[PDB]
This record gives C-alpha cells, sequence and structure tokens, in this order.
C-alpha cells in the first residue's frame, strides 16, 4: 500500500503545516501537524475541557463505530517550546491520504496548554518519530508510520514540505519526479528517539563550505533551524544590523535587509537554504524588526533541522531496519 496527502502552511510564515487525517467510521477529518520530532498521535476531542477548545475540529469517538476506549491508558506529553497536552486513549482506524491503518491509538486531550487552544488551525499531532518515544503509559503505542510499515510497499514516508505554498507527505513510496539530481543518504541514530543524523558541515551565503560535524534532528514539528552558537553568528554577521535580542528571545535583523543563503551539508552533498526562507517577518505587527529563521540551539540540548531546512529538500524517512536519512534538492 501507499498513502499521499497534501501538507499546508498554516499562516503566511510556514510557522508549521496542517495534513487532514481521517478518523474513525463515518470519517471525522481533523488537520494535524505531522511532526518527525514526537510520537504520539493526539487530537482535540469532545473530552477537552471546553474553555480550551477555540476553533479546533475535535474528534468525537462516541460517533465513530469502531472506536475503542483502550482501557486504563492515559499520555501525557511535553514539547520543546513549553507546550503540553494530556488525556486518555482510544483506538480506532485512522487513514492518511488513502493509507489506512486499524486499530492505530488515537490519545483524546483532555487538557492542553495555551499555544495549542490559540492555534485553531492545528487539530493535533501526529508524530513520526520512533515509537520508544510515545507517551502512553503503561502500554506504549506506535505510531502511525510503525503500524503502516509492514503493509507499506516501501518502508519509508518523505516530506517535501512548501516554501509559502502546499507540500506533500508520501508513505510506502518515493516520487522520483518531486527532486531533482540524487537522493543522498546518511545515517541515522535512534537512541534519543529521534531521526538523529550529523551533517557535514555549513556555508553563509557565497563563502566558503566549513566542514564541521553536526549531530541534530530531522523534526518537521519544528519551524525553525536551530544550530550551535558558533554556527548562528557566523550566519548573522552576514547582515548589517542583526544582533541577538534576549527581550525578543533570539536574533533579530533589519526588515529592509535581504538575507543571505545557508547551506548544509549531507555527506558529500549540500542542501541550499535560500535567504528568504530565513525571514520571519515582523517582531510585532508593524516592527521594522524581523525575526530570523536561524537561532542557536545552546540550552535546547540538541540541534534541530527544522521546517526551514527541511522545506528546502525532499526528505526521505527510511525506517528500514537499519533506518537512514535521504535528503535530495528540489
Amino acid at each position: 500500500s501507499t498513502g499521499s496527502a497534501t501538507t499546508t502552511p498554516i499562516d503566511s510564515l510556514d510557522d508549521a503545516y496542517i495534513t487532514p487525517v481521517q478518523i474513525g467510521t463515518p470519517a471525522q477529518t481533523l488537520n494535524l501537524d505531522f511532526d518527525t520530532g514526537s510520537s504520539d498521535l493526539w487530537v482535540f476531542s469532545s473530552e477537552t475541557t471546553a474553555s480550551e477548545v477555540d476553533g479546533q475540529t475535535i474528534y468525537t469517538p462516541s460517533k465513530s463505530t469502531t472506536a475503542k476506549l483502550l482501557s486504563g491508558a492515559t499520555w501525557s506529553i511535553s514539547y520543546g517550546d513549553g507546550s503540553s497536552s494530556s488525556g486518555d486513549v482510544y483506538t480506532d482506524t485512522v487513514s492518511v491520504g488513502g493509507l489506512t491503518v486499524t486499530g492505530q491509538a488515537v490519545e483524546s486531550a483532555k487538557k492542553v496548554s495555551s499555544s495549542f487552544t490559540e492555534d485553531s488551525t492545528i487539530d493535533g499531532l501526529l508524530g513520526l518519530a520512533f515509537s520508544t518515544l510515545n507517551t502512553v503509559s503503561p502500554t506504549q503505542q506506535k505510531t502511525f508510520f510503525d503500524n503502516a510499515k509492514a503493509s507499506l510497499d516501501s518502508p519509508v514516508f518523505t516530506a517535501d514540505l512548501g516554501y509559502h505554498a502546499p507540500g506533500t507527505y508520501n508513505f510506502g513510496f518515493i516520487d522520483t519526479t518531486a527532486y531533482t539530481g540524487s537522493i543522498t543518504y546518511t545515517a541515522v541514530s535512534t537512541k534519543q528517539g529521534f531521526w538523529e543524523w550529523t551533517s557535514t558541515g555549513y556555508a553563509v551565503g557565497s563563502g566558503t563550505f566549513k566542514s564541521t560535524s553536526i549531530d541534530g534532528i530531522a523534526d518537521t514539528g519544528t519551524t525553525l533551524l536551530y544550530l550551535p552558537a558558533t554556527v548562528v553568528s557566523a550566519y548573522w554577521a552576514q547582515v548589517s544590523g542583526a544582533k541577538s535580542s534576549s527581550s525578543v528571545g533570539g536574533y533579530v535583523f533589519p526588515c529592509s535587509a535581504t538575507l543571505p543563503s545557508f547551506t548544509f551539508g549531507v555527506g558529500s552533498a549540500r542542501i541550499v537554504i535560500p535567504g528568504d526562507y530565513i525571514d520571519f517577518g515582523p517582531i510585532s505587527t508593524g516592527s521594522s524588526s524581523c525575526f530570523g529563521g536561524i537561532q542557536s540551539s545552546a540550552g535546547i540540548g540538541i540541534n534541530i533541522f527544522g521546517d526551514v531546512a527541511l522545506k528546502a529538500a525532499f526528505v526521505v524517512f527510511n525506517g528500514a531496519t537499519t533506518p537512514t536519512l535521504g535528503f535530495a534538492s528540489k
């Protein structure tokens, strides 16, 4: 089997992407944030505290003929941005882009933190990291990918995120029309439950490439590119008037600037992030200070190749017995 679904930016900045997901019988379609940095499929639901729901579409298990309470199971998750959610668990039929899994754990939120409530466009998350990170207790549950894997034509999914445009998540096949040149594959460590890999270095603009190992994670659920402070300082030093602002919480730059590109290495290959991808617009409405898309990972404890980086590539998440990542230009 295969599946193919379009993923759509939630706003004009590409702060996140949503993908429609069918849950239950008859189908209830929710728009989920596919997150290769976590391993829980959780939804706004009929159980969510009413004051914490503001415009989201909810899953109502009582209206699904295939929903079953997973008795005694609970979940609770905290993300890198400080957000959180928790609740109880159903199993139900879940389809993505025509690919169906029966018996998928659908984590129903009883509580969500304010950032979730305030984002009306995201109805929940679909985690695509390794199932070792799944938070269900006392019986850990599998991701949608892990449950689909054995049925897929190939044990892979791909992320093809757009810049200010829709893109695609495919399951079970590699669309050879969706990228240019060849795909470079690189090793993955699953020791922390992430798609963790090592970039071979970077360049700023037209500058020379710096060969240096940068360990980090491929994380579709993180907006920005978080890299070591040395690398980030070297990038922003090329932008007149850029500075790190402790009050704003990262590097800002004059909205009048033209940003340089940023290149990262994948083995001997290179992915170029155009400068425009690094502009996250005014820090507050009408400001002439703009927020940067490359930020320091210092204090986060891991480097994160978030959407800023991944949207410059066609990315293969290879879930074979030994997982690997692949990157191609597009």
